[PDB]
């Protein structure tokens, strides 16, 4: 018989996505749910639309050379076999070394370099693991590496502007033919460093400037055009007021609208938030619940034409071991139908900064949450 149409596919977008006969688009694609004039963008993968949630493992490729030391692929091998193990479907990694101090084990040797990040995109490939790059994992690094100040990031002729360009052409190029590559993320929680009254480095508008370079260099190289997303933290309460008056006065929806476009400029459509233990409020609308927070960052992803994911929210270290913490965030993602969450942090050996391992209590918390709510998101559609 000729193959079902996607809709007609019976199987999960997971499944269909790494089946044998898959040739569709790599990674995630943002198409839109229509009713009438109604466009809802929404993630899909494989064709079909995606309800998935994961962890970070930070450290996935940057301990080939912050721990083995060699870049090779002991420490990947014994983490991706944990992954596999846990049913663990979709992780978010840093792309780059932490400080300046080690872009040595870039520079040194740029092709060994890239054929280990191949390589793990080539284990993960195997290993049926959706992951997602973080870039610039930290915006310190590159202005240092090259002796420039923060704020060249939004300078169009500077060398950290150029160094962006050309490492996102060398991860791209290298990493854009795996299908476990499904979306490209700028970097980490940029955000948060713009527009501080006290420790003022950088605007929102040069961030934006970094973020549209970023973007169109990705898809000048991706054929597959899949989700180039933001890394953003939730924006700050007043993110638009500290850019805009310098003021901590917390933004009105509409305000956090305006400031969320310009930390997801034109081709960056993965409006990504942070969900940490702390509320949002806006002046107008008050100090909200996180179910209201999460439906108001979809509103405003929408309206924009974005997709809303949470990339990082609370594990279970960060909340002393109390269960009830992490779950509140699972319940509201499910109930809100969240396309991408990603839970803070796995590490193999647990040495990351509020990280969890395999075979603890709070490993076991995380991973049995993870395995009983993709049970529930396995189902879903809209
Ligand atoms: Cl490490
Ligand atoms: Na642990």
């Amino acid at each position: 018989i000729t193959p079902p149409s996607p809709e007609k596919d019976t199987r999960s977008a997971m499944e269909r996505y790494w089946a044998e006969d898959y040739s569709g688009p790599l990674g995630i694609q943002t198409g839109e749910i229509v009713s009438g004039s109604t466009k809802l963008p929404r993630m899909y993968l494989g064709e079909k639309l995606l309800y998935v949630t994961g962890v970070n493992c930070y450290n996935l490729f940057v301990q080939s050379f912050e721990s083995d030391g060699d870049l090779g692929l002991t420490s990947i091998r014994k983490t991706v076999d944990v992954l596999v193990e846990e049913k663990v479907p979709i992780v978010r990694f840093s792309c780059s070394p932490y400080s300046s101090g080690q872009f040595h084990f870039y520079h040194d040797n740029e092709s060994k370099y890239l054929a280990t990040l191949d390589s793990l995109a080539a284990i993960c490939d195997r290993n049926h693991i959706a992951i997602i790059p973080s870039i610039f994992w930290n915006t310190d690094a590159v202005p240092e590496y090259c002796k420039e100040e923060f704020g060249k990031w939004g300078d169009k002729s500077s060398e950290t502007y150029k160094y962006m360009l050309d490492y996102t052409e060398a991860v791209v190029n290298t990493l854009k033919g795996h299908k476990s590559v499904v979306a490209w993320e700028f970097g980490n929680e940029f955000n948060l460093q713009a527009d501080i009254p006290h420790n003022y480095r950088i605007s929102a508008n040069d961030v934006s400037v970094a973020y549209q370079g970023f973007a169109d260099k990705v898809a000048e190289l991706d054929p597959e055009h899949r989700l180039i997303a933001s890394g953003n933290s939730v924006m700050r309460d007043a993110q638009y007021n500290l850019l805009h008056n310098g003021s901590w006065t917390a933004d009105t929806f509409q305000q956090y609208i305006d400031i969320t476009s310009i930390f997801t400029p034109g081709k960056m459509n993965g409006m990504s938030e942070h969900n940490y233990e702390e509320a949002r409020t806006f002046s107008d609308l008050g100090k909200l619940g996180r179910s209201e927070q999460v439906i108001k960052a979809k509103s405003a992803a929408a309206a924009l034409g974005k997709v809303y994911y949470v990339g990082e929210f609370t594990g279970p270290k960060t909340a002393q071991g109390d269960s009830l913490v992490v779950r509140r965030h699972y319940i509201t993602y499910y109930a809100q139908k969240v396309q991408i969450s990603l839970i803070w942090n796995y590490a193999l050996k647990g040495n990351i900064e509020w990280s969890f391992k395999a075979d603890t209590p709070y490993g076991n918390m995380a991973f049995n949450l993870m395995r009983e709510y993709n049970e529930l998101f396995s189902t879903l559609s809209e």
